[PDB]
């Protein structure tokens, strides 16, 4: 009665259908004694969603597979060690839901780096009897309290939900690598959709001088105002990176693949022993190219991300109501043909900047 | 009349005889005011020598190229901007012998990254006229000041020499990735060679928990002895990194064929937000293939290491007198027979673990 055995999502069995998600029912995972339930309010669109649906990393790892990892919720249940949280409080969860509570990472603030970490969605979560995590398209979700974080009451939940993993995302790599303070630092952003219109925002927010990376310049006047100093179509100035010889302290990249993106160009433009950090994610089979040559040249470094603690959650949504960081998003009720057409829009890449789904009672009620 | 118009070297002209130079005489470099003229002593025989001498990776950039860069020598003249060095002085040259004086990383420990650099040989030196630049398998070399490093007395040449490439080009990665006090730090080293059984010394010396990586057990005695404090032979123990989950602070490949590495067992091992150096390996400037994924799992970061700064070498020789590190040599009289007995074998991997040639004083005029 106060949970349902069965949860209901908008589902995908083949990667084929990728962009036709419909109505489905199914058995919910255990709830654990430190698992949160929460009755859907919000979710986002993550291109996470995108690449998983259409089998880009790999196979879908379930049948009716449901996607969505920005979500905000209202609590409706707790398991009787959970002590963060309690009915009716108003929370998110994003990429991450849980991670063994007996290792390092757990206890250090790397939960999120936890070698038995379950995925948010597509999942296996070995400590709820192996169970395919579901994700945020639905009308209920399940996450260890870790990994459930506070709204402040001021942040209306279709702005708080991108923060749940794309702002979180990219507020992790700029705090670690940066400091909080980032001043006198140059830094680079790639790729200004979800992620990276959201890295603009926080880098220029930390205080450091931005660089925004498009293909394009049809984004310019956008990224302006959201805080980027400086713009570079890398499509229209097909030299640019001859101008800024020895300036990034950080390059940070956020696009969805590796279409326009010469990474030996972003390298050449690195101080000695910085770091270009991808946390875009392209399909598996898609790589970057790069000689030992132009590594050599700088001491550069090339690595990625993954997601961010809750410390830094609670850090990233202090800033962002100090300094006004909100995503910019474009509201759709969720409902098959909805999901059908912001799939496909977001694939198109017409969106600025962030789908989120609403409305969620209409369609699960 | 002080300086001689023309030094003697063993050199080559056709890369089909990379391993068999031959005694030569050519024009010396123009003395700068900043350069230092040195009658030299001993050169350690480098593998990035046999690299450019068999034009493998950039073909030769003069007739009669003398190769050796880990020089040491006696000043016997200065130019009139010299301050640091005194006729009489015993230095010694690394791999790098000049840069702009007027950029950033010449202002800032960061010299060797020099954009306008000139190696040691094989350089086209834009201050002296595009000299093409010559080594230390030689009877004279010239060297700008802020390349050129005070030997302590209580260093032999002999043992010097090798600290002048090999050594500063695995410190500096360490110092500047596990900090000069390591202690509590566990850091990889893998290939115990020329170059990794130096590396072991250094991160021994310098407090860090070592382990020692080869394909066989055959270097095992040898690197415990070299400050290993662990071993792992990663050919006889394929599945060795299920014992060193979230273990490492850095790893260091010494010159290992990363082809031959599995990267992905290597950074599975890692503490969160770490590096996988490599330092020897060609300049290469054929592509290869990186994806964020082999980094995800970790927040890792993989590149490269050139050299290192004076200051660091200053600090290295410190530590090196502190803590008796010091290379095994096999000293070699330095003749035409000699020169080719010991390029064979250097290309081999047979030697424990640097040849030094010796005894300039009988070889030249
Ligand atoms: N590391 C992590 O933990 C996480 C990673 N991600 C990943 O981050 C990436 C971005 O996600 P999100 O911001 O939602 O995606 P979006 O589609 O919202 O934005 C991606 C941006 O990449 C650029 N782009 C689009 N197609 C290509 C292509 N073929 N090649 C290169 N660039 C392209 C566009 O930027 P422009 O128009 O400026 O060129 C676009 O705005 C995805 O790969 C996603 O999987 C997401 C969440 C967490
Ligand atoms: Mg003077
Ligand atoms: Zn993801
Ligand atoms: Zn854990
Ligand atoms: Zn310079």
């Amino acid at each position: 009665k106060a949970v349902p055995d069965k949860f209901q999502g908008f589902a995908v069995s083949d990667p084929k259908n990728w962009n036709r998600p419909k109505l489905a029912s199914y058995e919910r995972k255990q709830i654990n004694p430190h698992d949160v339930v929460l009755k859907n309010e919000v979710c986002g669109l993550c291109y996470s969603d995108i690449h998983t649906l259409s089998a880009g990393w790999q196979p879908l790892q379930r049948d009716n597979l449901v996607v969505g990892h920005e979500i905000i919720g209202e609590v409706i249940a707790v398991g009787d060690e959970v002590t963060e949280f309690k009915v009716g409080d108003r929370v998110g969860i994003g990429a991450a839901s849980s991670s063994c509570r007996s290792c390092q990472r757990c206890d250090s603030d790397n939960e999120q780096y936890c070698k038995q970490g379950a995925a948010t969605y597509n999942s296996k979560d070995v400590r709820s009897n192996n169970y395919v995590t579901q994700g945020g398209y639905s009308s209920h979700s399940i996450a260890d309290e870790k990994f459930v974080f506070a709204i402040p009451e001021d942040l209306p939940s279709s702005y708080g939900a991108p923060l749940m993993c794309a702002g979180i995302t990219v507020f992790s790599p700029l705090i670690r690598n940066l400091g909080l303070d980032a001043r006198g630092k140059n830094v680079g952003i790639i790729g200004i959709g979800g992620l990276g219109h959201l890295a603009l925002q926080f880098a220029n927010a930390m205080g450091a001088n931005v660089t925004a990376f498009s293909r394009s310049s049809s984004k310019k006047e956008q990224a302006m105002k959201l805080g980027a100093h400086d713009f570079v179509a890398t499509g229209e100035d097909k030299t640019w990176y001859k101008n800024y010889d020895d300036h990034f302290d950080f390059i940070l990249n956020c696009a969805s693949g590796i279409d326009g993106l010469n990474l030996s160009e972003y390298l050449s433009t690195l101080k000695v022993d910085k770091k270009f950090v991808s946390v875009g994610l392209p399909p598996s089979e898609d790589k970057f190219e790069v000689s030992p040559f132009t590594f050599l040249q700088q001491g550069a470094s090339f690595g990625s991300s993954l997601l961010g603690s809750k410390t830094e959650v609670k850090e990233m949504l202090n800033l962002a109501a100090k300094h006004n960081v909100r995503p910019m998003i474009e509201e759709v009720p969720i409902s098959e043909e909805n999901c059908a057409k912001a799939l496909d829009r977001c694939h198109a890449g017409d969106v600025r900047y962030r789908f989120v789904f609403t409305d969620f009672d209409k369609a699960f009620a």
